[PDB]
């Protein structure tokens, strides 16, 4: 298992009902496998247009400890992976 900590910003911490959560993921998991993850836990976020990297005209961006990464960045045990309004 990786386990992650998610950070939510913004009104997306609204919308997961948490500032922050735990996500344990399978092997091998990759950020494309968090997003779905996220999305089964929180069904709001269903209709979320998640970018990939730094993308203003998405509803989300997401950055693992502090970067911008591809959908296929694979996660690693202790990354902690911020869920925030494109800046």
């Amino acid at each position: 298992s990786v386990k992650v900590k998610v950070k939510y910003f913004a009104r997306f911490r609204q919308l997961a009902g948490v500032d922050e959560e735990e996500i344990e993921l399978p092997e091998g998991a990759r950020v494309r496998d968090l997003i779905e993850e996220i999305k089964k836990r929180h069904e709001k976020f269903k209709e979320e247009v998640f970018g990939e990297g730094y993308d203003e005209d998405a509803d989300v961006n997401i950055a693992v400890n502090g970067r911008y990464v591809s959908w296929d960045e694979e996660l690693k045990d202790g990354d902690v992976v911020g869920v925030f309004p494109p800046v």
